[PDB]
């Protein structure tokens, strides 16, 4: 997980850090 995460996380979050949140809204 603590290297699952690096890659298929860090584009994950980056584009969703805000966007997730808003999503619903």
């Amino acid at each position: 997980t603590g290297n699952v995460g690096l890659s298929p996380g860090l584009s994950t979050a980056l584009t969703g850090f805000t966007l997730v949140p808003v999503e619903d809204h």
